[PDB]
């Protein structure tokens, strides 16, 4: 039965990792990472998390199954975070949240749900985006199309090409938007651009699906939710796939949520029922640990205060690195202008390096980056900044 | 887009639970539960587990993503448990294991894998089986057929009717077997019967898929594996979906595994890669907590000893309850012969009660069971035995 099965291709990252590892060089630098890293180059457990885990250890009296949608408080806390407290969506009971196995899990669940309970056949994803979006939707039997977003020339958001490409999309088609910290350009729309897309979306009959994996990494918790909040105020229906992997550093515990928004309570409840059915047929019910931690932190004034501070430190670490990277480049005698790096949010950005420059960087300098020139700024340290910039300069 | 979505039907167990709760009655008894419960009516966290969690709290330094297949030690430990150490399958490197979000998750993964990488179209499941099996497979777009297994007249395994229905199954079709503690008859084949099915399976060109969720609940760890072990010795290819939810009391942490067996190492590796691709398109990578706990216990001589004893205590509670149940009925003036209850393994059994008898028990006595007459013996206690039996007698 498995004799003729052909090997799946790779996932460059894991491939890059192994190569990195098996490298005897000393000054090696891995910028191909997909997680946050501190000044020492590690991905530590948050202090607030560790505290929450101690609390669970001492209070948990059972590991009995959670409901299909998971922990209730996790759901309400998640909603407040997304829509802000006092939101009508909330007071109107128009949103239902399901705890899922990470952000990817949320995406998959939304996909299976749409594929069996609606007429959706196509999902539009931005270009230069997170490659895993394609596989998730395709796996549910959905068509995936690409809209223009990034401008590899000017390193910016080509709003015209965007609006223009999105005109080829039909009513009932889904359009996927990154809430903030676009992966992997780091280029987000302005509040005014968000409001324009929202207006246009309603006019065209699109079903917006938000991929929100970096809340708090661009400007702050509330700020980062402006775009989504702009859409929510204008739409009857909406879908949000959120992740807590990065902002809580809970990567391996698979913590995320899928939020369904309908015109009214009666409708969201009827629609949510089919979402649960989709879940029951996948993994049955969600993993409690990670989600319990989140609910414990978000609901504790003390712990929450500590966590917000840890998140701020992460955000600022990143902003510092972007700035420090551009300066060290200019100093080291950088041929080109890299100031655009400072206008981009989150951990990722396209360096603008050619495929051949990337290859050279690694072969000759032990500097690791994805062939697309994408780099993870959290892989930079005040310590490695100099050797990094000198290498790059050498390949320009 | 969600205006005309029809509400998903119910899941009686969850419907039963809600009804159970809303019951102001005093002597209520819920035999409709799907989990193990102790003499006090609770589902506690195992001592070995709490110890392992302590250990992780103190030793964990990161929550960085696990590989797609999860923790390596979790895998090797799972394989030893399944095939026994020193197994040729292991030494021959013919099996690859993937950590999944519970047993259900493992099933779903196998399904997606089969659906996209092979010519499988049908999956044969036994009758009087676990209903969720249908939904999982259908979700992947697989056909689900039923084979004869349980004999509701004699309360037994009708080997003949079984061998007979399975004849209509063609080569290349998958047949699903419950490793031990058949859900929900509690009727398992004998070693000799397993061996007969194994010989037949090879001859017919079937692809065996084992659902192993109650290892250690029938006779013991190694005993409960005879069947699967009998098949493994005869097949080139095989798939196993195991769960640790019950035997480790880790319900909500979603801990299970999906093991793939091929003819040789090159083949299983090539096939496993497509299995990883299926995972990546689903939830990305697995939840660490639960699985970490399992690997810690299983690899630590002291903890493992403690866990084995805890598992034994659970198994023994059940066998005791079955015995006590039959006896108390008999002395309560029991009409029918329930002695078959003593020959069934695990938490589940069909009491042989009628849909109307079930409805009456609850309406009149507060005793709760599934309309199918399925009862969970772990729901019984030396304390509630008498009343439970008097109620049953009153409806015979």
């Amino acid at each position: 039965m498995f004799e003729n099965i052909t090997a799946a291709p790779a996932d460059p990252i894991l491939g890059l990792a192994d190569l990195f590892r098996a490298d005897e060089r000393p000054g090696k630098i891995n910028l191909g990472i997909g997680v946050y890293k501190d000044e020492t180059g590690k991905t530590p457990v948050l202090t607030s998390v560790k505290k929450a885990e101690q609390y669970l250890l001492e209070n948990e009296t059972t590991k009995n199954y959670l409901g299909i949608d998971g922990i209730p408080e996790f759901g309400r806390c998640t909603q407040e975070l997304l829509f802000g407290k006092g939101s009508a969506l909330i007071n109107d009971k128009r949103a239902r949240t399901a705890q899922t196995p990470g952000g990817t899990g949320a995406l998959r669940v939304a996909a299976d749900f749409l594929a069996k309970n609606t007429s959706v056949k196509r999902v539009w994803v931005s270009n230069a985006s997170w490659p895993n979006h394609k596989s998730v939707f395709n796996s549910a039997g959905l068509e995936v199309r690409e809209y223009a977003y990034y401008d590899a020339e000017n390193h910016t958001l080509d709003f015209d090409a965007l609006i223009n490409s999105l005109n080829e999309a039909q009513a009932g088609d889904v359009v996927l938007f990154h809430g903030c910290c676009h992966n992997a350009t780091g280029i987000d729309p302005t509040l005014e651009q968000w409001q324009t897309l929202a207006q246009l979306s309603v006019e065209k009959g699109w079903l917006p699906l938000f991929d929100f994996a970096y809340q708090g990494f661009a400007r702050g918790l509330e700020e980062d939710a402006e775009g989504l909040r702009a859409f929510a105020a204008m739409h009857k229906e909406l879908i949000v796939a959120s992740s807590y992997s990065k902002n809580f550093g809970l990567y391996n515990e698979r913590v995320g949520a899928c939020t369904l928004v309908a015109a009214d309570s009666e409708t969201v409840d009827r629609a949510f029922s089919q979402m649960k059915a989709a879940i029951r047929a996948n993994y049955s019910n969600p993993p409690a640990h990670g989600a319990s931690v989140v609910a414990t932190i978000l609901s504790n004034d003390a712990l929450r205060a500590i966590w917000e501070q840890e998140l701020t430190d992460m955000r600022q670490r990143i902003q510092r690195m972007r700035q420090l990277f551009v300066n060290t480049l200019q100093e080291k005698g950088a041929n080109r202008d890299f100031s655009f790096i400072i206008k981009q949010n989150g951990m990722f950005s396209f360096s603008g390096l050619t495929k051949e420059q990337v290859l050279r960087l690694r072969e000759e300098f032990g500097v690791y980056a994805v062939a697309s020139g994408r780099v993870n700024v959290a892989g930079m340290t005040p310590d490695n900044m100099a050797p990094l910039c000198e290498a790059i300069v050498a390949v320009l």
